[PDB]
């Protein structure tokens, strides 16, 4: 009782004025820890919940076996209600979670908690002695000391395992759009305001592209966030390819990315997710940008849209056929193609307007106003018809950044990545090389040579299209075997030298998984690719050598030295070529850390999205081809990468 | 047949009733107290799970099989515990220490005789790091009893965490746990051997060829500093652990192509006030590398405290005249001159505690030789204990010299330990000749050496008005030594920083310069006036680019390339340690090497001793510092002393 060193007997005082009000939620004995309660002193009484006044400094203390148990929204409802704080316990089993003080108004309430364990759960008298101990530091807490000389566990998680014997803290966070605790529709206020972009002007940018702050410090700031329980990335593996690669690592992470309903193939293949690899120390913050990229990109209700049909939104709406892309040949081919076909490049069901579906605003850069791209299109995991599942959202186009105009950037630069490489591929068009030398960067060129030393033949090819964004493709083939094993990058900005880094980085994140491939594991789609990829059947795939090699004083120098003013000539850029430029903030508050999703209609996937004239009209535009092709002219096989 | 009660804690260790009780009635566990603490609540706490506990007198030797001894204690360094740990190892008797008093609780380790190390295991290196100025306990104490009863009884299942070997640390004012792996120290008194260094030393040094895998980044490393961290996580600690990090990364974040880290350790065992608390704590274990983000600034650390004296180390008492030819002169070594020896109040009064001057060698007292291997001559040679090992036990009337970090270096294999050592004295050597003459030198042109990495950090310096340049003041020895120098224009405080760099490739030497330019630039913020870096923010504030003529490159002579140097680096360390030696023995130079690695450690540490090579600081009696300008034609005359310069190199 005296460990606490804050008073022997002034204390006391603080315990003649507290009451702690202990329940239990689903066939707990409340009795042992009432005990234990008044062996220290404090004053606990049983409660059953019935009552809802309570005296002045007083705590409630509520026992369970799950954290997740629906008696627990009647509690909160209660405390929200009575502003009454409130402590969960969870004694039983090998694993004690002390839970959080749910302090009204000040931190999360219940139902964030549930929320986030319900969005991660997709996959004896020690318990007594440190939940006292606990109280009666909360006791203490309010009472006499300070904040600072009193740590507490107010909205604060303590998960402590016997077996292993090891203790873990995670930090609950308060969600400004709770349904119960804050504003449930914040979402729907926050898109109908019109987007505005504020000038940020860079400072460092030394490396790693035009970030204006550190991943690393992003991390180290969102690591509040990186939580089993109340947290969005479930972390676990971390890194995963060996740290003896200085040049280029990697690091893995855990989240949802596909919603299939199967429970038997979800249980084994789609638990965790992807995202890994980067040439700089940053890889773990690529894959925790990619997971909070993924997690903000799935529906949970709370997305703002419009229950309406094509007709009365009029030229408001964007058509669903405008932005998926895809040929009346395949939709009137669509089962077996589906038959035949894979996961990714599955055909939806044809869109008809008759029915009516939920609309989600978008803003429109070029005209400056808001339209309507279907939500089924916009957000993961969304609800649709048996009948009318006329699209599936995909990861085109939504990027990460810590400010807004930072991840438009980044959005709409894997857009135009997406479009070369479709026109590229589905042409089977031979493009000029480009060479390291020229490019000023050693790191290229040892790369080449390390790659060459390990049999592996590597070089680059420039696909720029007509919006003329410095694009390249970096191919890598194993030499004297029968299979090649060809891997591909693909990397746009508009700093050529940047854009090689991207190519190279991307195309050597599965070189050094050579001698033990993880192979058909998840690799599927990219087996038969590597029984067919040799050079001489894809003669698109090696540069055409009559043109000379572009090199690094070929491309124009078009970044600016403010984020905004890359917005800018973006939208530029996209209205130029007859195109219509539409971002929507994916951005979730209680996370803070930016997503938007970059959405340009004509503007195709690599998949086999054969809709699009772009594919058609582009090569004769730029003079490459004197005629389109033919749709059954193209290439039969989908980009593996 | 035990309470319902019991039977439940029993079901959280997956083990059924019947299989457990058994073990109930075959393992006892002899509880006691060292410092007089209540015996009693541990022994009803293990009766009421059924565990047949009674209390120890603290004598008795003879045990049943299977028993348990669990000893409580306030603190772990009660000399008490001494006699304890004789029982355990004599008797071969496994036993708990349990520390459940205070806020802190510590439940420390089950000391197995033979398979994890001993109570002094963990008592030398607790009192190395303690140099500086209860239910719950009884429940958790009797968890871990539990654990071990039933790993040891049956193991039928592989997964059983008990605490063999292993001290958990808990505390319950901000509810955290934390985890120190106990090492097993070969060397250790009782339950190892004393002598093992005795023996190793004795042993001729033998160098194995081995190959490098990877040479990315860094320089000619075996492994990135990430995988021995990896590796050598289990030294770190504040508990068990040779290193306490806790600062880790303090090096701001902003900075990406450059980082440094700091840790504190104890390196000098001192005893004044002045030296006990004010300035001791916060000591750097600084490591600075242009590659990672983080650092490691470990390595450092390991190598101060490999060379702390223990008693440990091999020495022979004796005196030069008998030891005759196979000894080294102290003054062979430390390099003072008579003048600056018959002035040595005059020179101690006014000064750093660097660069102070000890007394002169006196050849008739008896001191104590630790051998070393001369691999010029590949025999031994013995080198005074004083020199080699830090905070060792000087007489008052003979502190004859004072060890320091020359020399010393780090490695995953002892022959890059050896490289970087001999890197470190030939650079020491060549910045001392360059220095102490004020000599100009040629200047290099940073984008010959065809890496952006120096043209983008000279840009940013000169963006932050600080011009930097490098100097190449390579010896006699023909190994790159390059000095980049830094210098904030339009001020009347230059502040100029330099920085050192020495290796084989000058790519990375040159590297390793602005690397440690870096390291120190960009804080500017950072005054240190009065409590570590006196004499830095002296020299910072009396010394401009033009009353140091010599620190500017010389105009006149062009600029070397990156072509101007041959190239020696080789595929394989063990031909690089023989270049280096016969590039030694070329010069008329002896280089010796001491294995100061520690066996508990593993990692590498050694020590390269080369006599005739000078230091930073004041030490005026190495004829190199003379000569060899003569020799290289640099100087038509050698300087004398008092013409030299008298300002010791800062960095
Ligand atoms: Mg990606
Ligand atoms: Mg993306
Ligand atoms: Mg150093
Ligand atoms: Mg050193
Ligand atoms: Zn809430
Ligand atoms: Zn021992």
């Amino acid at each position: 009782w005296g460990l606490l060193k804050v008073e022997p007997q002034v204390a006391y005082q603080c315990l003649q004025q507290t009451q702690v009000y202990v329940s239990s939620v689903v066939n707990l004995p409340t009795q042992p820890l009432i005990t234990a309660l008044e062996e220290v002193g404090i004053k606990a009484i049983n409660w059953d919940g019935e009552l809802q006044e309570f005296p002045p400094h007083s705590l409630l203390v509520v026992l369970t076996d799950d954290y997740l148990q629906p008696q627990l929204n009647k509690i909160n409802q209660i405390a929200l209600k009575a502003n009454q704080p409130w402590l969960l316990i969870k004694p039983v089993g090998t694993i004690l979670w002390l839970g959080p003080i749910f302090q009204p108004q000040i931190t999360g309430c219940w139902e964030c908690l549930a929320q986030r364990l319900r969005v991660n759960r997709e996959v004896l008298q020690t318990a007594l002695h440190l939940a006292t101990t606990e109280i009666a530091k909360w006791i203490v807490k309010q009472g006499v000391e300070d904040t600072t000389p009193f740590p507490t566990l107010e909205g604060k998680v303590i998960t402590f395992d016997q077996r292993n014997l090891d203790l873990q803290t995670h930090i609950l966070s308060l969600r400004p759009q709770c349904p119960s605790c804050g504003n449930p529709n914040l979402l729907t206020e926050r898109a109908f305001q019109p987007l505005v972009l504020s000038s940020r002007k860079k400072q460092f940018t030394s490396d790693g592209g035009h970030r204006a702050f550190s991943p690393d410090q992003t991390v180290n700031r969102y690591q509040h966030l990186i939580s089993p329980i109340t947290g969005v990335v479930t972390s676990l593996v971390r890194a995963s390819d060996p740290n003896d690669s200085l040049n280029h690592t990697y690091n893995a992470v855990h989240s949802f990315v596909i919603a299939s309903n199967i429970g038997r193939m979800r249980r084994y293949l789609k638990h965790k997710s992807s995202g890994k690899g980067k040439t700089d120390s940053q890889s773990k913050a690529s894959g925790f940008c990619e997971a909070i990229e993924r997690y903000s990109g799935v529906y949970q209700g709370d997305e703002p849209r419009i229950s309406a049909t094509l007709a009365e939104l009029g030229e408001k709406a964007i058509h669903p056929a405008r932005c998926s892309l895809f040929s009346s040949e395949q939709y009137e081919y669509r089962e077996e193609f589906n038959r035949r076909g894979g996961v990714f490049d599955w055909i939806p069901q044809p869109f008809d307007e008759t029915k009516v579906i939920e609309w989600t605003p978008v803003w429109s850069l070029t005209e400056q106003t808001h339209k309507y791209i279907p939500t089924a299109y916009c957000y993961y995991g969304y609800p649709l018809p048996e009948d009318h599942e006329f699209c599936r959202a995909n990861s085109n186009g939504d990027a990460t950044g810590n400010t807004l105009e930072e991840a438009i950037i980044q959005g709409f630069f894997e857009i135009v990545e997406r479009d070369s490489v479709a026109i590229w591929w589905y042409n089977r068009l031979k493009r000029p090389a480009v060479d390291l030398a020229s490019f000023n960067e050693p790191y290229l060129l040892e790369v080449q040579d390390l790659y060459r030393s390990n049999n592996r033949d590597l070089w680059v090819i420039d696909i720029t299209a007509d919006l003329d964004i410095p694009t390249f493709v970096a191919v890598s083939y194993l030499k004297d075997n029968k299979h090649q094993t060809i891997l591909l990058g693909f990397g746009t900005h508009f700093d050529p030298k940047i854009a090689i880094l991207r190519a190279v980085t991307e195309v050597n994140q599965i070189a050094f998984t050579c001698d033990g491939v993880e192979v058909t594991k998840e690799f599927v789609e990219m087996r038969e690719w590597f029984k067919k990829a040799t050079i001489e059947n894809q003669p698109y795939l090696v540069p055409d050598s009559t043109v000379p090699a572009k090199v690094y004083q070929d491309y124009q120098q078009r970044w600016s030295d403010d984020i905004y003013e890359d917005v800018m000539t973006c939208v530029e850029i996209s209205k130029n070529a007859g195109l219509e430029t539409l971002v929507l903030d994916k951005t979730r508050p209680d996370i803070g850390l930016n997503v938007a999703k970059v959405i340009v209609p004509e503007m195709p996937h690599y998949w086999l999205r054969m809709g699009a004239k772009r594919i058609y009209d582009v090569p004769v535009k730029m003079g490459w081809l004197s005629t389109p092709l033919t749709e059954e002219q193209m290439n039969p096989i989908s980009v593996p990468i």
